[PDB]
């Protein structure tokens, strides 16, 4: 059971948290965040807006965090380099903050004693990896990781099935996606991002992503031949996919639901889900799928021109993804 | 300016009231709502939760609603071949209750001596008329008529101009769209389509929509070449176009703003809009176009494969066009 | 083990459903729902917008909704004389359709063979029952109730413990209530309750509630003492209760908190909580108590002026007491 | 007209901005935000997403924010006492940041040559002025004054009517407010006001308040005599008082709403503002009174105990009060 460290205890911290406890994947030994101390992190971590209180007991004692009877280790460092993880026995490192994402500032954690460093989000230049797409890719060489975003994790099993039965020629990806704690809850600065700091509740806010090129990365053949945007709307979770493509070979949209579905059950299963119910976003609340499509919402222009739905959790699927792949790791060394 | 029956007195009867105002192009002077009495009428009619208190005078006098001085005549009726439009003086007359759609029973208001509906919807049989796109096709024959959908008004004209300057070989579209009445506040029962049914502000809702079909029939030279489907989310007005979509000629992304842009600024001017701004949704609220360009927000693949993002004030610009054709029509008799 | 039917498969009566199951203490075997048919009431009683997937499975089987393996018989009836509840066994029928509400039509069930009905909201003329307050007053000759309001549910608990132990001189509440199935998702007609038909999502509403009248029905020695409204504000569950009381006896803050939380473990456990944290709404959601204590949310003037503050899930532990009454009932006969 | 500075370009800074160009009464020469450059300051001024689009023009030319033709000097200081509002023309400075609310921090622009200072918020020891309430007793010698909150600016023109025509002995008041920028998009944190960290567009949140207690420094009479609490929900803005009060002379409540309304058409017109229409928050929106008496919403449990509703705008309704301060100061002069 390798021992792992959170850095950054935000949503994507504290739910991989929740999927380490849940699944027993992976161990959460060590905790670091500079602006949430013991007492409130046993707050944050009970209450939970989006995915209910937790199921379970949490509480502080003698300076450390005891989940379900586990003591886990608190620190209180904004610089990574000055974290203990050794000597807390953490040998992987969620990289959750959202501001190390290069392999330069996600290293400073192994001055600390870390092993290996699994950055929650995209990366400039860290190898990025999807569960059930190109994990296999991973090798013990690279000591640093993204798990990619959790846009790239709903696009990237789906495309792979479509691709490998019938062949994208080229696809243009739009996902509508939950609000983030980036965004503002009235109008405000946003530096860099004006649309962004629109009041996140009052609109719906186009926003440029990479996650669609990203998967040009996890499936090398796909290259050049995708990409996309983003429209932020005023949920507080889960997110939809729409992959717009044009198939090398024709393909009746029962084919697509077959070969679909046939992959949910074998060798995706858990990752790439598969449904023909009426669903809505709130019907994947706390989903740790990767990707559900939606076999209803699709829509086919003809044989070789289609467009696909796929639903994720962008919390808790993520979250769950992160934990796969440092099972995943640990089983490689 | 011809004189005007509303039938409907919902968003749509209520806004196309506001615009004839505003604009002074049609006169409305007769208004028909089984489900809302005239004193109950100067209150929805005054007070606006989205486009605000009306600027101007609302009252109740000797029967009739007085709105700016100007008395307009009140109907009750279930039933439209009981509304006495004639007596009235109502020579058009606009259908815009939702449930009087097709041929039959919109020209019940022929009955009582209207002379032409015009149906704030798409119809099975009705036909289907788009300012600045074939509307030169109405002829005084017709005496049913619909505007299409405010989805149908917000992709044409940014169809054709794209259609004349390129060529689409093949399009799907998806529209973000904000809640209507159709939907319900809390899980609830929705007949013949339940995900309509689902909680409105706490889900985004797909649905179908056949706005782009419909596009093939206002220009048919892409008739059997549209389709898409939408997203229902969380705001409470304005509703964005995505539309993924093959040329025939290779465009770069900056001969497609130019193109667009050049239309907006002529004859498509106060129809097809055009910003480079970082707009988000409520910078459209009460805009009175059918279709804003946003030329930062959509994307191209390569030469031949774009996504074209483009806002629409779903109540107020569809209404607005409303009154533009009803001008139109009269103008042509 | 009272056999129940369920008329109107709402809100209520979906979460009443729930809360039988999941409690073992009733046990439903007839559902009735005009605007549901069976395969319908599969899809809405399995997802849930706001308290998730039903844990469990539900199935149509044979004319039947299965639900945990366990067949019920499903109606179709508008009119309640017309429903045979005495052939499907109900003994107990939960009127929770909001449309018969009197001891005239809510006895229209006793027609089909049910014995008792217990009405899901506040009657005009049926004798009103809060658990934990006056629930033991009930007695065999009653066989048409009323369990009142989520509100009245909330507040009389809270307003016995004060008024045991200090007296209510007298008190003025406003509740903080969430959307509810008769609010529009867009300004549109209602026919009497004008602020009602205003959208849901970005209002707050002010709304009347004979609530905290009621309370002096079910605390007679607070008859005549206790009035207040409602605002409807843009949640999708969890209200709260806003009591501004004067004292008879002086009491300092720390000496109601001392009562109250002792009522909370002693004899009104389960129906009246309490708490310390830093709670807000969405740590109530699928909560079954009636009514949770805030303590540190209300503020005193002085030993005599207070404002009281209480949590409340209006959908779930309204349902539960519902559940539990009907047990109650059961075990008195 | 005096010439202003304002300090910090936000809700409030830009909304005073708006209603200073809107009134008249005073001129905005400089604008100080670190965090929002020129050309950022020219899109955030110009659209706005709860009041719409500023109906003016707004570019940068020169390096100067030009509004309606008229030059604007813009500064990127962090520290107040390096912002050179002398030089610039500003002889008044709204100090709207949030971080500067003592005497001794917004004293920190006089040396940059500022002859006044206004504090847009409740402050521990500048004296505060109440529009309409105790404006009058402010004089020259004062050089930091504070214009208390939004809710003290709703809640004491209503106490001062209440208090003059019937005696307030003791009362408690509960606002209803929006979303302020404070608050976060999703759960994450926020110092020691663990509440207002969570999701603001999902929960109802409890939040402390000063500002009935305020209203004994406005009305010193009413010193000690009143208090309350907030309740943050997800709207992005009007708010509302419910005060709760013990009377000391009898009043029918058609004796409160006369002299509420006398008072509205009198000395606090343009304030305080009396309605008896079914209003909801939205029809408040760019509402520029401080207070307005909701008639109909209100409740008397008997003579001496009654609960007063009153609306407010709590971004334009303010920001108006701050211009309007500004005016009676310097007509003081
Ligand atoms: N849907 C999602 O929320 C989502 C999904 C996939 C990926 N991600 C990505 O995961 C990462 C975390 O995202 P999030 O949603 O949990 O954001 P968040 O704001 O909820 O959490 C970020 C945490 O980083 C903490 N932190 C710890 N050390 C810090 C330090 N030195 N400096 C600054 N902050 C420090 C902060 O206190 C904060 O709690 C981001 O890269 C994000 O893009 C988010
Ligand atoms: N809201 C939009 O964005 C939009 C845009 C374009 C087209 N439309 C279409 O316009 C039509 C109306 O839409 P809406 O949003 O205004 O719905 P709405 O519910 O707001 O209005 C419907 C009105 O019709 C009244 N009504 C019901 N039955 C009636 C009857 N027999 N006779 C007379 N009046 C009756 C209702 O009381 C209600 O006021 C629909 O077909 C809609 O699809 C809507
Ligand atoms: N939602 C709450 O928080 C809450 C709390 C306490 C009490 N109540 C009360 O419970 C009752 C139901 O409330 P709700 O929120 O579930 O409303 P709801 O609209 O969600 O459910 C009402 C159900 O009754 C069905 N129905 C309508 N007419 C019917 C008829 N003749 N026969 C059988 N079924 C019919 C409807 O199809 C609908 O499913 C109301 O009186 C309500 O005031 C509601
Ligand atoms: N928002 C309301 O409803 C309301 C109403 C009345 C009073 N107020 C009060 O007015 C003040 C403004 O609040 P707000 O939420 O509307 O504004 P806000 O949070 O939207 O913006 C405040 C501005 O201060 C800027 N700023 C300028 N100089 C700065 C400096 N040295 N350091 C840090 N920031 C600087 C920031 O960029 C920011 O834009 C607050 O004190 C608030 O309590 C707010």
């Amino acid at each position: 059971m390798v021992k792992v460290g959170v850095n950054g205890f935000g949503r994507i911290g504290r739910l991989v948290t929740r999927a380490a406890i849940c699944s027993g994947k992976v161990e959460i030994v060590a905790i670091n965040d500079p602006f949430i101390d013991l007492n409130y992190m046993v707050y944050m971590f009970q209450y939970d807006s989006t995915h209910g209180k937790f199921n379970g007991t949490v509480k502080a004692e003698n300076g450390k965090l005891v989940i379900n009877g586990k003591p886990i280790t608190i620190f209180q460092e904004r610089d990574p380099t000055n974290i203990k993880w050794g000597e807390a026995g953490a040998e992987y490192v969620v990289e959750s903050t959202g501001v190390f994402t290069t392999m330069e500032k996600a290293g400073a954690h192994l001055k600390g004693g870390a092993k290996r460093v699994i950055i929650s989000a995209p990366s400039a230049d860290a190898p990025m990896f999807v569960m059930g797409v190109n994990h296999e890719k991973y090798d013990n060489s690279l000591k640093i990781v993204s798990n990619a975003s959790c846009t790239t994790n709903c696009l990237a099993p789906l495309a792979k099935v479509i691709h490998d039965n019938f062949g994208i020629v080229e696809g243009l990806m739009t996902t509508v996606h939950a609000i983030t704690a980036t965004q503002k809850t009235v109008d405000g600065p946003s530096g860099k991002l004006w649309r962004d700091g629109r009041g996140a509740a009052q609109n719906i806010i186009p926003a440029s992503t990479g996650a669609a090129k990203a998967v040009g990365k996890v499936i090398p053949e796909l290259n050049g031949k995708l990409t996309g945007m983003a429209f932020r709307v005023p949920t507080p979770n889960v997110s939809v996919v729409d992959l717009t493509c044009r198939l090398e070979k024709p393909a009746k949209y029962d084919d697509i639901k077959k070969v679909v579905k046939q992959a949910s059950e074998g060798p995706l299963k858990g990752i790439l889900g598969y449904t023909e119910d009426q669903v809505v976003s709130c019907d994947f609340n706390s989903n740790s799928h990767s990707s559900t499509f939606d076999a209803g919402a699709g829509i086919a222009l003809n044989d070789n021109f289609v467009k696909l739905i796929s639903w994720y959790d962008n919390e808790y699927g993520y979250s769950n993804r992160v934990v796969d792949l440092m099972a995943y790791m640990a089983s490689k060394e």
